[PDB]
């Protein structure tokens, strides 16, 4: 089985992975850049290997250095986390060709779902609902469409010329972002783990996520979920994955499959009692999913706020030394973070410093727990987006639930 | 209903209570000594009132000052936490006589269960199983007994003389400490919330607690639990309470009812999904328990380590400035603590600085999560008992489960 895993990532997800490994008695190898020697997970890992200088291109995206790290430590597997190389099929193929287990899908399936086109075709074949699309095509679909968004037909031709200098589909004006978590194993099983609503976004970048999605009934959950699970089997999916949908007037429209773990996986953990990273590790080792579809029942409600080191108004990054950290706790409060007092947040990577996750028996309780946890949270020395979260949580439309993917931008 | 609550306590439980109040939209009044101005909950509270100098006798046990705090702020209720005045019936009676709601049982019921004697009599009347006891009495009971422990009969007389300078009962040589959580409301309802095993003790002081208790079947849980619930109704109990038992060769023997919330309440929260402090507040306001007995089902397993500022070998207190705190997190990790980086732990009160609580789908998972969380925990500037917890968790007998109340002392 898996005895030693290279954690080919950094920051909070690297720590998340290390925690799962340590629970399973799996030895860890932390590969890191020169700028990341003081990362919490690096300090906790069984072995450490510096894979390059600060820039991602020369370290966390350095395929030969990461593979060499696996070789010299005698590792069995590599966990890519999210971002960086996690959906790089050339990386996955090289990992397997080098004799290591890639903790994720097979390269071929990554490539398949890594092409906007083949993805849709595979989903349509599998019965997963997609956005209508593909001269009179635009007409068939119904305006507005998108090649440049086109709202009228007299502008279609010119628009197509602009963009070409190459396909269409229905533009949904005000949809929600709703995504279905799945797991698939090497024993022919695939399960769905309810859904997440991640509609609160700025520039297509998620800010707050929750589970389950407000308004979604169990009947609807079972319908869309079962289609996603079937799809997994049809394409030979392996590991954790997410089917992302635009959701509008009660209809789902596939937009992308993330063939990896996602940042917001913890809200699903809280409402289903599944440890998604441990399942990744078990599935990669060849084991079956540790439960059946009938074992899963949504209970309660969970929310996640991505706490970023950035100015809460202009959103410019705020690197620097965290002089004081006070993290919240108590019942129904979860804190997933690599940051500690005295830690210096570097400029080289993303701005995430923590994920604050709350759970309650109702959405109302989860929201109030999030507000109270935020009020207890102190991060001194750098700016954070905590004030933005506090604005979102007290928003009357957010309290009602069901705000669309353009709402946050409209607000502000 | 309850609009403003005086938190008549300090440290972690005061913070726990404040969090529950804030969730329910209840205004908080933090009464504190001069030594406790920098307590986290004090800094978070809506109103603060200094009730006296550092010594407990002059502050947290100062009944007139605490009641005056309720009066001048126009509070509705007082939550006594645990320790201090929480089981002081004279305090409860004065609180009610002064027109405030005491968040706990009525004074009469406190006094009843506050007398080793009347307690037993009430339990025996109610069908709760008690320790056999009360010339030939000792004979009936069976040695060893206790007046000074007596192991033989030729020493009974002399022993009785020693102690008198006044009753007997069976001495259980190697029992476990198993306790049943209850709630009772003003609508005639009473429920049991499974049990906790708190056998890991030093000098009768709990160190690690867990829930449920290993070896205890649901059938046994329902039997002892239902007797405890009935007892609540019979004595007119109100609020949260615990029936503590010695447990040996599959039999329960009542020793005490804690008529208050207990330190270790969080492990029960994790396995039942009940917020015990919120229920205290709701019950005090006159509401029914928010669920029925059939709604409760034990799921998973939870553990708690009391992290104390003390030398892990000699157990002498270790007051002083916490120069660095790094608290653990992630899935199934709960941290209940008022301590923050830069906080100075005072000498005047108990040594508790945090309760680290883990939860998992099995006892094995909860234990491993506790070990990993402890390894991530950094408390620099003072000594803690973390090394003791690490010794306990890796103990093969503890791993097996079911160690008795003298085990820790035998170990060491």
């Amino acid at each position: 089985m898996l005895e030693k895993v290279v954690i080919a990532n950094r920051g909070e997800i690297a720590l998340r992975i290390l925690r799962a490994c340590k629970e399973l008695g799996i030895k860890t190898v932390a590969v890191h850049s020169t700028a990341d020697r003081d990362l919490k997970h690096v300090l906790l890992a069984d072995e450490t290997i510096c894979i390059g200088p600060a820039p991602s291109a020369k370290s966390y995206l350095n395929i030969p250095a990461i593979i060499a790290a696996a070789e010299v430590t005698g590792a069995d597997a590599i966990h890519p986390g999210y971002g960086f190389l996690s959906e790089n099929a050339d990386f996955a193929e090289q990992v397997e060709r080098s004799g290591f287990t890639f903790i994720g899908p097979t390269a071929d399936v990554i490539r398949l779902m890594g092409d906007k086109v083949s993805a849709i075709k595979a989903m349509k074949k599998a019965g997963v609902p997609c956005v209508p699309g593909s001269k009179e095509i635009a007409k068939r679909i119904g305006y507005p469409i998108i090649i440049r968004v086109v709202r009228s037909e007299d502008a279609l031709e010119e628009s197509i010329a602009m963009t070409k200098a190459v396909y269409m589909e229905k533009y949904l004006e005000n949809p929600r972002h709703v995504e279905i978590q799945v797991l698939a194993d090497t024993h022919g099983n695939a399960v769905y783990l309810a859904e997440r609503d991640c509609s609160m976004q700025r520039r297509h970048q998620k800010v707050v996520e929750e589970a389950p999605a407000p308004g979604i009934t169990e009947e609807v959950r079972r319908d869309i979920g079962s289609r996603c699970a079937n799809a997994c089997v049809e394409i030979g999916y392996r590991g954790a994955g997410t089917f992302e949908f635009l959701y509008e007037n009660g209809e789902f429209y596939f937009i992308e499959m993330n063939t990896r773990i996602q940042v917001e996986h913890p809200v699903t953990e809280m409402i289903t009692g599944v440890d998604l990273v441990k399942e990744q590790l078990r599935i990669a080792a060849g084991l079956p999913i540790s439960f059946k579809q009938e074992d899963i029942k949504v209970k309660g409600h969970a929310m996640e706020c991505r706490i970023n080191a950035e100015d809460p108004k202009t959103f410019l990054p705020s690197p620097g030394k965290v002089n004081h950290l006070h993290s919240p706790g108590g019942l129904g409060v979860r804190w997933d973070s690599h940051v500690y007092g005295g830690y210096t947040v570097p400029p080289h990577y993303d701005s995430m410093i923590a994920k604050l996750i709350t759970y309650g028996d109702t959405r109302e309780v989860a929201i109030r727990r999030m507000q109270n946890a935020l009020s207890e949270t102190i991060i001194d020395g750098i700016k954070t987006n905590i004030p933005l979260h506090e604005l979102i949580l007290e928003d009357e439309n957010f309290q009602k639930g069901g705000t669309n993917i353009h709402y946050l931008e409209k607000k502000l």
